[PDB]
């Protein structure tokens, strides 16, 4: 496929319906050798099934709250891949009590503190545990969603990580393109990994369906190939058009 | 390629070095059965050797300063595409005089007229002539640039037709949604088609390096796929980051 | 008030329920001295009376439809303003059939046309008009749209004259700042001048009620005053924050 | 003046220099009684001093870093103030190595977490601690900067900061406006509170000028006044039009 000769790494693989796991197939499907990373050993076993599939015995753990974790895993990591060619950044998190009822309400300190630290800096603290090892031509990729650039109810302390996480991709894009490594993000549209959420943004959708895991993971495949080389920094939506309508 | 089956039409294919040019090489190459339209005779035998490497034999004469251009061309194509999948809008033009020197000085009603008529019109004038015979899972793609976001010297109303044409993307992607049509733009960076522009671009752009219509063509091709199903209304960056970054 | 010493020329005044209405009255009552226009023979009467009522007695004729008009207008203002501070434009509109019903059916060449003219070509050619009686710290404001940033039913292709608009603001400003003037724009929410639209908007709409051309007179008398010399190229919208939420 | 009647906290205020400075002046000047904050001991002399300048006695201290302190410094403002109409938020942080070199090399999970939480969170801790002591049409207003929308040479994580504070910006608007609270930012352009930045700066600025804390302080004063009662969630930019220029 269009990414055969790539080796990527894909974290955030919690089940069948998980984006990141929409994503491994498609890049799989197009010929890269991949490898994943689990948040904990109640999902190790599991992970490692999904590995085979995409033919990858490459499962290491790797809890982004810590940079010891980070550091470990990439050792572990580099033996049997010394260089590789970026990694799927698909993480998020916020403590429950954060997104539900009135923003002003709900955000704490440490709310906004643990939001900020999984869903935006762990993206920068993997570039930078890996930048040696990654080969010219290099492309990194995470999630974002449209509450980032908007006010969505209940989405709350999320959207200010998420905005964090977007400017992290132009910041991430800026110093590390001159070594050959482009740095981006896909703003999907809701994907059940609500009802009505769903129901909604169906109907106001131009192309009027929410979009799938499929769809996101044929523009992440692309987006992490050559195929994509003059984009770097950029966010693109994913969600069907979603963001560009008003009042359907 | 992961354009196998589509057929496509391609406007503006002017020469080797044209962004068309490189957009048609990747259709090609990706399997799409292509079609190509000529502004006039001073041009026609020449698009038709083009086109005979992309193994397409159909070159269609349109100029879309004219409704019966259009309509008269859809109709040879309609000969031999009953049906189709979808066109590549590269056209773009506005009088000499107006793009070079103080804006408010230079840009005329007759200048802002043409260019906008040109330049973005002619985008939903074609879509308009050939709605009815896209197919479900078409795509219409269009070219823009970053004068539409950002006041640019020289690019005075080009910039505005621009802007027009991006609102254009939204509007048509919102539309024709519903019947299975995506429509997105790519909004390239500089490419030879400002010696100095060219340096420029390259030193503060992330990726150290201008665009090339390879680049763009990968794009677009992706862009025109189904790969690109959950993008629609979107204005892809392909500039390799230039337009988020400052003051490298 | 912050608006004395100041000489602003105001167009578009059609009835008390006028944007532009609401702008001299608010630019008034903070000090300005005003001029108006009238586009034809049907409104004339009721902007002389608004002038006598606002104790200006400057009142001209302008279709800037014509560039014939737009100068000799200038040119009859000249004998009582050689000099003046700036002015308001707030001209639309969009041939009848325009505005209902799917976006690309309804659009046609010569409805295009005629909005981007009256819309966005309207407010430069104003600009050159005058440009050389602007007294430097002159400021020239216009009003746009949300229909310019996102896809709105029925607005269809005002949303791309107004996007070109905008990005006049843009190419106007960065003209015009060496000369010591500001060019920006309002993009307010619906005002009416639909019941379901406003009932819509103000239920979603963050401040919980629509905006009234009160709020709008307000940050018009704001925008061409001394008081926002730090404010040049800017849409500020003043719509109660409906744009910058979703899903609501 | 436009502010008689306000009684806005000021916090941020470190030298005549300060854009907090500026901003109490234009509010003072238009009439609002003001209360201030000071971060510590070093700076309580120079605050003391400023605010009766400005006809104030209400010096309160608060380390918008505590909880507690945020809490304590409102009851002591709720003695003299039960009720104020907003405050503004002029402060920023984050460890002197984090802004100077490489992004990705200089930012760490610490520089990263102090200075979102000092820049961004502060904001709505402010807002959470004093939500039930404001009038219904307050106004909250904050400062940012350019960095957050692009990338800028050793802005580094302030940028990331920033956009997670402009976002707060939006998330505090949709929540608190249906208590008749308003919350917007003023994207100011650099001012020195770089020699070549504000070189660089003044001469591609649309205004041919950097911007003074006397035009933030104007428009600070507007966008906490019952004039820019149709504006919320919005980010202003006042940096002379510079954001919307390019390759100048
Ligand atoms: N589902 C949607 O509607 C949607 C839409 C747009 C964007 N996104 C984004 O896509 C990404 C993936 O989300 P998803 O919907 O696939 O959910 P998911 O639960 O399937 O995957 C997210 C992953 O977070 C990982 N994680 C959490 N804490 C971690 C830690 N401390 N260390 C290492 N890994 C950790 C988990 O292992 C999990 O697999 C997120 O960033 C999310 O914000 C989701
Ligand atoms: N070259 C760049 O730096 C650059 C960068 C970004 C975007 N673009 C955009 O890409 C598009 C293609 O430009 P290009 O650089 O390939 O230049 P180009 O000259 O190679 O192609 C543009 C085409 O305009 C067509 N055209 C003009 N008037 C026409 C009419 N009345 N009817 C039918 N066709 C007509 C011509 O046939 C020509 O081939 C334009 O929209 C341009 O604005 C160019
Ligand atoms: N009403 C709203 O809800 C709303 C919302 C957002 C933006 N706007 C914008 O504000 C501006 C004012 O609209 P309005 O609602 O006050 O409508 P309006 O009908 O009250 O006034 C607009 C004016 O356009 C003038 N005009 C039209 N063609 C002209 C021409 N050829 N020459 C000279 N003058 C001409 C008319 O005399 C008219 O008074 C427009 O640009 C509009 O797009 C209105
Ligand atoms: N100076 C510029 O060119 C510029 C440009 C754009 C935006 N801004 C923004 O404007 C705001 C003000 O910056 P400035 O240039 O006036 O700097 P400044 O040093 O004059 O003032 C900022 C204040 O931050 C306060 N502060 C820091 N930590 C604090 C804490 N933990 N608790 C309480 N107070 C604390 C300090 O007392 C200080 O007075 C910032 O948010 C900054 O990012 C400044």
């Amino acid at each position: 496929g269009f990414l055969s000769g790539k080796r990527i790494l894909v974290t955030g693989v919690a089940s069948k319906l998980s984006i990141a796991y929409g994503i491994a197939q498609a890049m799989h499907r197009e010929g890269a050798e991949l490898a994943f990373t689990y948040q904990n050993d109640k999902l190790k076993g599991r992970v490692e099934e999904f590995a085979a599939q995409l033919g990858s015995d490459i499962v290491l753990q790797c809890d982004v709250a810590e940079d010891a974790s980070i550091d470990t895993m990439f050792a572990e990591l580099g033996k049997v891949w010394p260089k590789f060619d970026g990694f799927v950044h698909s993480i998020g998190f916020a403590p429950g009590d954060q997104l539900d009822g009135d923003y002003v309400n709900a955000v704490t300190r440490e709310g906004f503190k643990i939001a900020h630290d999984i869903s935006s800096y762990s993206f920068v603290a993997m570039a930078k545990a890996c930048r040696s090892m990654l080969n010219p031509g290099s492309a990194l990729l995470t999630l974002s969603y449209l509450g980032a650039e908007r006010a969505i109810p209940n989405y709350n302390v999320m959207g200010l990580a998420k905005a964090s996480l977007e400017a992290n991709v132009r910041y991430m894009a800026n110093a590390m393109g001159p070594e050959g490594v482009r740095v981006n993000a896909i703003s999907a549209g809701p994907i059940r990994t609500f009802r009505k959420m769903l129901a909604h943004c169906e109907a106001v959708t131009p192309i009027r369906r929410t979009v799938t895991i499929e769809d996101v993971g044929n523009s992440a495949a692309f987006l992490c190939s050559d195929l994509s080389a003059g984009i770097s920094g950029e966010v693109v939506h994913v969600d069907g058009g979603f963001s560009i309508a008003a009042m359907n």
